[PDB]
């Protein structure tokens, strides 16, 4: 979970986006 | 659910080399 | 994406509560 | 991130059932 918040960023914007 | 690839190989690529 | 209701649906949750 | 360990342990492994 170092890599977590490269993860992460983007899907949590891109479900913003996509209305998951 | 349309997103559902484009958001999770912005993640699945990353875990890949975070290990999470 | 037959299982992103249970991946998405947990994580944004989980997200909410962690602050990844 | 204190969250994503047993966020992802389960996510990745959905992905693994799913073919995101």
């Amino acid at each position: 979970a170092k890599a977590a918040a490269a993860a992460i960023k983007a899907i949590a914007a891109i479900i913003k986006a996509g209305g998951f």
